[PDB]
Order: structure tokens, then C-alpha cells, then sequence
DNA sequence: TTTTTTC
């Protein structure tokens, strides 16, 4: 792992990650916008469906999640599969692997249909069971990138809908992808998957909350709105990993 | 433009 990184991430803490999530994270902003233009249950269903097709994008993540939010705001959505069948081929930022992606939506449509208000609250109180349930519906490994971040974005949606905050489970790990490998190789020769899981365990900050911290800081987003005590912590983290 | 997944 990294004692240097884990100590500063521990100082930032779940509440520092939460500040970034609710103030800087553009995915959270797009979700908060969408939640104002569609009913709560459809909102959460769409966010999970979107997460499951958000890979190998023809654009950057922030652009795509705003495109998704702007597309469904005020839209009358019945079948989520049918909605995506029309949305994806006309989108700007998600035009690759549409046949594969539509088939994943079709296969998870029955699980999404169980997401009443009460079911969404139950899963938000036990995101590990939601993690396993989504993977089982798809027939994939729950540690796969899309399933892990379907849980993260569900957590964004659920905290908006329910006006409560439950931290992500510690046992949901960041999987390896292109940008986590590119960054981690500069920091260490350790295996990226093991590196970041040990950092989460040592710091006390679940991996999905660490993810919220890393990318805005690396991408150069302003941290000036953070309170000075948290700002100085994020500043030191930047000097360590950027 | 190059920004995970398959059955």
C-alpha cells in the first residue's frame, strides 16, 4: 500500500470525499439535475442502467453523464431497454459497443423493475447485496468495473432521493482500468488493485469514496470552495499524486 | 476519437 497516501486520505476522510462528491463531482451534478425532471424510481433505474453501459465511451465521463441527464430530463420513460435502444445510436458520447450494451440493459430490465421506493431504501442500507444482485442479473463478476460503479452511482442517486447518507462498503474495491493503471504505475510498482485496496483499509476510507477524491484532484478542478482545513489536506494530496 | 466488455 502507501502510508503516505493512506494517512492523507484518512485525514480527508469519508466527509472530505463526501464534500467533493456533493460539490465538485460533475456526475453528481448531472444526477441532481436529472432527479428534478423525472420520478424518483425511474431516476434510480436509469442511473443503474446508464452505469452498466458507461464504458468505452466516445467521450469523457463528465460529458456523457450530462448528456444522459439532459436527455432523460422531462422524458416519458416506459421500457428502459426501448429508451436506450433509441438513445444510444443518436448520442454523442456513447456510440461504441451499442449491441453489447443494449443486451446488458435487456438482461437487467427485470431486476430494475423491482426498484420501488422501499426496495431502493433497502439496497441503500445494504449496498453489498445490491452489488451482488446486479452482477447476478447480468451473469458477470461483481468486481467488474461497470458493476462496481453502478453501485457508486446508485449511491449518488439514492442519497439525492432519500436525503440520507450511507458510506460505500469498504469491501467494494476499485477494479483495474486504463486510467487507474496509468496513474498507479507512476506512484508504485505494486499491483494497482492490491495497492488501492490496502490504502482504503489503512485509511478507513472505502475505495469508492477514494475514487471520488482522486479524479477531480488529478484533473485540476478547483478545491477553493473546500473549508481551509480540508483544502490544505487536498492540496497536500495533490502534491503527492499529481 | 481512441476518452471494458464478451456468453
Amino acid at each position: 500500500g502507501s502510508h503516505m497516501i493512506a494517512r492523507i486520505i484518512g485525514e480527508i476522510g469519508i466527509e472530505g470525499a463526501r464534500f467533493i462528491e456533493e460539490n465538485i463531482d460533475e456526475q453528481f451534478k448531472a444526477l441532481r439535475y436529472l432527479s428534478k425532471g423525472i420520478d424518483s424510481e425511474t431516476f434510480v433505474k436509469l442511473v443503474i442502467a446508464n452505469s452498466l453501459v458507461s464504458y468505452q465511451l466516445t467521450g469523457k465521463g463528465e460529458q456523457w453523464w450530462w448528456e444522459f441527464a439532459k436527455y432523460f430530463y422531462g422524458r416519458d420513460v416506459k421500457s428502459i431497454y426501448l429508451a436506450y435502444k433509441e438513445f444510444l445510436p443518436n448520442s454523442r458520447f456513447n456510440r461504441r459497443l451499442i449491441p453489447q450494451k443494449l443486451s446488458r440493459i435487456r438482461r437487467v430490465e427485470t431486476f430494475l423493475s423491482t426498484l420501488t421506493e422501499e426496495r431502493i431504501e433497502e439496497y441503500y442500507g445494504d449496498m453489498s447485496s445490491l452489488w451482488g444482485s446486479i452482477a447476478r442479473a447480468l451473469g458477470v463478476d461483481k468486481e467488474s468495473k461497470t458493476v462496481v460503479f453502478s453501485v457508486k452511482m446508485f449511491g449518488y442517486a439514492a442519497r439525492i432521493v432519500l436525503s440520507t447518507f450511507n458510506p460505500y462498503p469498504m469491501e467494494i474495491p476499485i477494479p483495474e482500468d486504463s486510467r487507474i493503471v496509468k496513474l498507479t504505475k507512476k506512484l508504485t510498482n505494486e499491483k494497482p488493485r492490491k495497492f488501492w485496496m490496502k490504502i482504503a483499509r489503512e485509511s478507513g476510507v472505502p475505495p469508492l469514496h477514494i475514487d471520488s477524491i482522486l479524479w477531480p484532484l488529478l484533473g485540476g478542478a478547483s478545491i477553493d470552495s473546500a473549508p481551509p482545513e480540508l483544502r490544505d489536506k487536498l492540496a497536500e494530496l495533490i502534491k503527492i499524486i499529481r
